[PDB]
């Protein structure tokens, strides 16, 4: 249900970025979309970089490696620059802000993200015990 959960959740971040209508159109997963968004929007570092990588591997279909790496890098940067700011919520605020930027930039190519990073997340133990440890996606945030 966990798995599914962040299936629908990273479904709905992608439709409500792509399509406003649906998102005004349509366990209450648009509260949670809208508090991984709050998170998101804390992140401010340069994504250009970032971005273009992740939807060129994306493409040739070497996503997984790239993404994981992308999210890991930008965290641990600004986890260096912040203290207070705890690795795994890092990690999930530049997943939700990298997902919002590649939509703008690349709204043609963005939809096939949403699989590669449900399986990161899902995949993720730290970032999946972090989330359970908060009391699931429901209670984060």
């Amino acid at each position: 249900t966990f798995e599914e959960q962040t299936e629908c959740i990273v479904n709905t971040l992608l439709m409500d970025f792509l399509s406003p209508t649906l998102q005004v159109a349509s366990f209450d997963v648009a509260i949670i979309a809208g508090r991984l968004r709050m998170l998101g929007d804390q992140f401010n570092g340069e994504l250009e970089a970032s971005a273009k990588n992740v939807i060129a591997e994306t493409i040739k279909g070497q996503t997984g490696a790239i993404l994981q790496d992308t999210v890991e890098s930008l965290s641990k940067t600004w986890c260096a620059q912040d203290s207070s700011l705890a690795y795994e919520r890092a990690f999930l605020a530049v997943s939700v802000k990298l997902l919002e930027y590649m939509a703008h930039i690349a709204p043609e190519v963005v939809g096939q993200v949403a699989i590669p990073m449900t399986g990161m997340i899902n995949g993720n133990q730290a970032i999946r015990e972090f989330i359970q440890g908060q009391g699931g996606w429901e209670n984060l945030e």
